[PDB]
């Protein structure tokens, strides 16, 4: 069957949370699991020397100091970079505003004292590796992701290098997944033991015509709106339940990250939420009573 129907209800970091912290940097996910969040939630790419680094733009330029496309850079290059040189909280990363936005910018740089707890190396562009070893009790949700829309073959390139490594580990508790189907083709290829979720072509196949996602998947992981298309409701999540399929739905502009919306998804008895506000939602659930993996409590529905 399918463990990830009882997972629920998961409180799963975006990026760590990247409206309450740095996205994608060590910082970000040890605060998010820390204050309660079941599964972290990350963008992988690759290094001109063939290193999984956790970054979701196939550019360091919006979430760092510097400039350049994570493929034409080396890892000692990205890492000595500050990953939270334009966080501004509510606002994910946005460069160009006062310096005095940003509260956290030159602490990897050694230029301000880390908050209590942390190091100046939680605020770079952590290796996929790194991230590993800090967490080897927490599941991971890893997307693959390219250089542009279009560059098939470094998706491929980035399925090859996740799956060796996360075949290395010899652990089961991640979700892999692309919007690019022909990755989660291939990484499912070079990696059948390790559970997936459905990329586009896969999930509008599903969503129109049906077709079980591909062999492997546990999870349809959507995002609430779509081109006006109204994905996450409760009928949706309803068919998918009865197919076996867990429902994790985001966010990322396709609907506000706030807490009527965070509510509305929890009462259409998806499984996991992937918020920009981890401890936002850490808030509604312990509120709520809502189930937690493990923990039990109330099933909104
Ligand atoms: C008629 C057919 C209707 C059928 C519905 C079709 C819907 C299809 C739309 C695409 C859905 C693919 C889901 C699989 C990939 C995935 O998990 O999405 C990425 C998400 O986590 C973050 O979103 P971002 O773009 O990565 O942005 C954040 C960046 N960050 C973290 C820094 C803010």
């Amino acid at each position: 069957d399918n463990p990830w129907l009882d997972a629920r209800v998961l409180n799963m970091a975006h990026a760590g949370g990247e409206n309450e912290a740095p996205a994608n940097t060590l910082y970000a996910f040890k605060r998010a699991v820390k204050l309660g969040a079941n599964m972290l939630e990350l963008d992988v790419q690759s290094t001109k020397d063939d290193q999984l680094v956790v970054i979701h733009n196939a550019t360091v330029d919006q979430t760092t100091d510097g400039t350049g496309k994570v493929r034409d850079l080396t890892f000692e290059q990205v890492h000595e970079l500050d990953a939270a040189y334009n966080f501004i909280p509510g606002r994910h990363a946005v460069p160009g505003e006062p310096p005095e936005s940003y509260p956290l910018r030159g602490v990897r740089t050694g230029e301000k004292k880390p908050p209590p707890g942390y190091q100046p190396s939680d605020f770079a562009i952590p290796k996929l590796a790194d991230v590993l070893e800090a967490f080897p009790r927490t599941p991971i949700n890893i997307e693959i992701k390219g250089t542009s829309d279009a560059d098939i073959p470094s998706f491929l390139h980035n399925a090859k290098l996740l799956a060796r490594l996360l075949k290395k580990t010899g652990r089961t508790d991640f979700i892999v997944t692309s919007l690019n189907d022909l990755a989660v083709a291939k990484f499912h290829l070079l990696a059948p033991d390790i559970p997936i979720a459905p990329g586009m072509a896969g999930l509008a196949a599903y969503f129109l015509l049906g077709v079980k996602p591909m062999h492997g998947t546990v999870a349809l992981q959507i995002p609430v709106r779509y081109q006006g298309l109204e994905i996450a409701t409760p009928e949706f999540i309803r068919r998918a339940h009865a197919d076996g399929y867990a429902v994790h739905v985001w966010f990322s502009g396709t609907a506000p990250d706030d807490e009527a919306t965070y509510n509305r998804i929890i009462d259409s008895c998806a499984d996991g939420l992937m918020p920009a506000y981890p401890a936002l939602l850490e808030r509604i659930l312990d509120e709520r009573g809502i189930e937690r993996p493990g923990r039990p409590g109330v099933d909104p529905c």
